[PDB]
């Protein structure tokens, strides 16, 4: 039973791979939720202490630049940049209030957004050196439409960096070549950052579209990696699942019972985050300066009404249910 | 010309003071709008970076409480405390990107809201010995309820704790003793502050509410009040402070101003507007159910390019800005870097 358990706030190094062992071993998934707002944070570390669990919070490029604003030219990637350490400190400040284990994450990486993940390792670097610890727990990678070559070339390059600080690195790994991802690719990737450092995870490509899904795959790439590395262990990868949305109970159970640790949602959420608020279309003739349709007709004061506090709260709530949700399909509720 | 005209990010100690002297002789005020979320102070900054203005972010009780969260416990101020100071890093961090000079301020907070008060200052002491700075850049006590003498006892001692800092505090003075405040009670409060540290704002009851009608005239009778006590030269040896007066007249707000009035608060006005922008995403209803959009077709074409956050929220951003914006001109601190 690993300290990660006990512990309250942002997670790093050695937490962050206990929590995922212990989530192997225990068999759920943690959800990894999209985050753009404080508001949206707040909906989610709430849903996880209500339901006594870990969860994961990610940035992605696009949500990473909207904590900056929009305002913010992102030509440089100035505002991911920004807006993605200005999220950190703001989650690293308040997710212990919320008493559980937090990874803090950032979404899809691309080539052409690299410069984004560059920016992001020197504030970590710079924040390991004052502190100990990086500002994210976690980064991903997504050179998926590279081949694979250079794709698993360019993360063991940064990963080796990230290593220095004991930071998570998510890897992502399609079907280019020079169709589903072969277990045999998915364990080449293993080859070359296992050499560096076991903190890293694999998000292959099983039908899971962002024809159809086939989880079972997942098990394969496991078992292939069994027999090659000579070992007893049910689960030598750490594996993510993305485009998490639609898929049955029993999908997401053969998932987490292939080692899926990491199951993405934000579009679900999204949504779900956008219904209380739109649900508050109800009172669209309370929701205008001083008319009220309710008492004194044009005299009363609508304050209580427009205050953001009071609707977007609205938002969190219907948010939080989602995220709800899946922490009980994906076996995470009370595992704290 | 002083340097904080030229400065991105939240700005302490000096530069507050030269903030407002400049305001005072250049006579402006600054809004200070009061913020909830990310998305609340990100309208706030690009509303005064577009419009070349320095500005002032500041939380409330029940602002703070909800940057925490409202699903948290705070009977002992245990999230206005958390959440306020979350809120401090996250504008900390993002101030500079919008290249404006910026003031952390923290609302009224009476004697039955102290702990927020200790909790809110304890963390600025240790972030204080660890970085050369506080958090926040100043902080209001409101004990106008309580007699002033008292008020203004317990303001001297938590300012000479502030003054450390180099931190600014604004305290609030009423109509109670120990109808209108007086320049006599005034000045008392600035002959105690004044020892501990120049770097202190009055806000007096002027018919401002938040009967009596509002009165900015009042404020230069405590400047020339304080003004002849002292003997000084200068117009203004007072900050002053402008509480729930929207919906004043420009001639009422220039008036105040001229007394030296340097921050003029903001909050219902820019809640409304923000919501402005979000409900007004009315028009997209048909849009706003999870996958059918009447429009195009009902299952086949979908809608997550309409229910994303980034999109709606962006909306309340820009409507919010919008009302900010008329402040700054309102109060002439638009293009004043
Ligand atoms: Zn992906
Ligand atoms: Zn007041």
């Amino acid at each position: 039973p690993p300290a990660v358990l006990s512990k309250s706030g942002v997670i790093y190094g050695k937490d962050v791979k206990d929590l995922f062992d212990y989530a192997q071993e225990k068999g759920f998934a943690i959800p990894a939720i999209n985050v753009t707002s404080s508001s949206t944070v707040v909906a989610a570390l709430e849903a996880a202490r209500d339901n006594k669990a870990p969860i994961i919070l990610q940035t992605s490029q696009g949500g990473a630049a909207y904590f900056a604003g929009k305002g913010v030219d992102n030509k440089d990637q100035a505002a991911s940049i920004a807006g993605s350490i200005a999220a950190a400190h703001y989650i690293r400040a308040i997710a212990p209030t919320y008493g559980i284990p937090v990874v803090l994450h950032t979404d899809h990486c691309a080539k052409k957004l690299l410069p984004w993940f560059d920016g992001m390792l020197k504030a970590d670097e710079e924040f390991f050196a004052k502190t100990g610890t990086p500002l994210f727990s976690s980064h991903m990678l997504d050179l998926s439409e590279e081949t694979d070559d250079e794709n698993i070339a360019t993360c063991a390059k940064y990963f080796e960096r990230m290593a220095k600080m004991g930071q998570w690195l998510e890897m992502e790994i399609g079907i280019t070549g020079g169709l589903y991802t072969s277990p045999e690719t998915v364990f080449a990737v293993y080859e070359s950052l296992h050499k560096i450092s076991p903190n890293f995870s694999i998000a292959a490509a099983f039908g899971n579209v962002h024809v159809q899904l086939r989880p079972e795959i997942l098990g394969d790439h496991q078992v292939y990696a069994k027999k090659q590395i000579g070992t007893d262990a049910k689960h030598p990868l750490y594996l993510v699942f993305h485009g998490g949305s639609g898929s049955t109970q029993e999908e997401f159970n053969t998932a987490i019972k292939n080692g899926v640790v990491k199951v993405n949602l934000d579009t679900d959420c999204q949504y779900a985050y956008l219904t209380g608020i739109r649900d508050y279309v109800t009172n669209k003739i309370e929701y205008l300066k001083a008319p009220v349709g309710n008492p004194e007709g044009a005299d009363k004061p609508n304050k209580k009404y427009f205050d953001p506090r009071v609707w977007v709260r609205e938002g969190e709530k219907t948010m939080s249910k989602r995220i709800a949700e899946a922490l009980d399909i994906f076996h995470t509720k009370g595992q704290l």
